């Protein structure tokens, strides 16, 4: 590859010390199809080899779960909250080179309070949606070391989608649903929901659907609730999973006010349903397989779009739909 | 060189059109010492010999004046309001490849209307000044394609002071004027200024003060007019260099409310000194070598420092003093 062996040798030579001491900060910038969370491996297994302590680290459970099985050579895969103790203890000045991923959501303060003495590399894709309440992440105001990669390198169709959207998002032409159809033809990994998906979850596969929140996503989260389990006695059901740590998956073991929440793997506990969700909530979350409804995309939206859609392609790891 | 070969491979196939069409934008995102305006001279002498038509392009006269001398190969020389006849007509479509220089005050509506049938070029250096009533240039934000340049390769004193400032710019720890002074020793490249000055314009070298506005280069610009000539008898003297196209130097040939304006080179017409002068209309004119006015920078400003600094530093080409 060009981009990436280039932006490997360079940072493989900065958390070594190669370069001049004193910059606690690096960058990465890809967009899709790049290996923005492929050379990571490479690097991390090189960073182990050399006899350093690296960790993994995302501002999301979920994102972190991934990196688990995408990074299974780091020491420390951990929440960016856990790694310095913010909200028990501090744990960073353990650690020899941090690596951070997903930053593309990570806000100012987060860059603040991100100080310690180990080399901090920082992993993002600014093509993404900014953290709420702002407009760009700081992260890419970086001032010190610095690489980018902008390539679609490796017969796909999830990705081609995303490339095509942020096509035309630089330039005025927009994009309305007849390219999306005339895009995705031949391809068939795009079929351009409530019993779809319910047919899913019997078979024992889930999805969601990438909607707005506050009007849509619980229609399209209590239907599938009754169909799923025609007799609905309690909100909940032994064997179902749940959401709310912040945006962590939870098996439901009883009920019983009251209720219980294995959380993790083995730790159960006491004290959201995983179909229907928003696309903000979706930022670095998988989600696997997923559905997009493209009504309600469409119709509010009308300046972040191309914005929206991306980061909303992106989501799907193997299958994608969108419905009109 | 590492980062700057990769960059120019891929701007060179990108304007070939062996890459994906559709794309009217690149980015370069070189720091200083960098090939940032070196490897530009490279590629338009590539394209001009691969049978294009280039235009090398800047937003202020003084700019494109330097990229002159710095590129002798292009063919259309102009300011970035002069290519589109923004403000005669427009001789864009004309061209193949449009190169743009000094990016980093580029507003908004240049990138709105900077539509046109040849492929865009933008250079640029995030670590700079934005341009006015605007935080971050909007032409970094480019989904597009992107490269990056962040080194400070190629015994000097001039930009190692940039370095430093940049590297004290990412953590918490200010720059004071001990640490001025402890890096400026041995490298005897800085001086850490009226009768200085007046002494240089009279060898016929000019010089300039990079102080804030309003209050300081007024006071600083008539000590010199009445130091270099004693007397005093029109505001303006013949052969005297003036300032104000936008931020473009003229000669004075006579006077007389009238005067002369020798525009251009040959250009004579008929109708702001050149020494004293703030760092916002310093940005993108070298004004070859200049003195900085540390307490001026150091009083006023107590976050946009460190920022202020750069882009000061980086205007002179060969002597560079810090007075305080």
């Amino acid at each position: 590859t060009s981009d990436q062996e280039n932006a490997l040798e360079g940072m493989k030579a900065f958390c070594a010390n190669s370069l001049d001491k004193n910059w606690p900060a690096a960058l990465l910038q890809g967009y899709a199809g790049t290996g923005k969370t492929t050379l990571l491996g490479v690097l991390v297994s090189s960073l182990v080899e050399k006899g350093y302590k690296v960790a993994v680290t995302a501002p999301t459970n979920k994102a972190v779960s991934v990196l688990m099985e995408k990074v299974p050579d780091a020491s420390c895969h951990a929440t960016i909250h856990s790694l310095l103790g913010l909200a028990g203890t501090s744990c960073v000045n353990d650690f020899d080179v941090v690596i951070v991923d997903e930053c593309s959501m990570i806000g100012a303060d987060l860059l603040s309070m991100i100080r310690g003495r180990p080399k901090f590399i920082f992993v993002g894709d600014p093509a993404q949606l900014p953290p709420v309440n702002e407009i760009f992440s700081p992260v890419f105001r970086s001032v010190g070391l610095r690489w980018s990669l902008s390539k679609i390198v490796r017969g796909n169709a999830i990705i081609d989608l995303s490339a095509e959207i942020r096509l035309k998002s630089e330039e005025g032409v927009p994009m309305t649903l007849e390219d999306i159809k005339s895009i995705l033809e031949g391809k068939l990994e795009a079929c351009c929901l409530v019993s779809a998906l319910t047919h899913e979850w019997k078979e024992g596969r889930d999805s969601r659907i990438l909607a707005w929140r506050n009007a849509t996503v619980d229609f399209y989260n209590r239907a599938i609730f009754s169909s799923l389990y025609p007799d609905a006695t309690t909100p909940f059901v032994p064997g179902q999973t749940a959401i709310v740590d912040t945006s962590e998956e939870v098996t439901i073991l009883s009920l019983e006010f009251l209720a219980r929440v294995q959380r993790a793997s083995g730790e159960t506990w006491t004290l959201r349903h995983p179909w229907a969700m928003t696309v903000h909530k979706a930022q670095g979350s998988t989600y696997d397989t997923v559905f997009v409804d493209w009504n309600d995309l469409r119709a509010i939206p009308s300046d972040d779009f191309l914005r929206i859609l991306y980061t909303a392609v992106t989501r799907p790891s193997r299958y994608l739909a969108i419905c009109h």
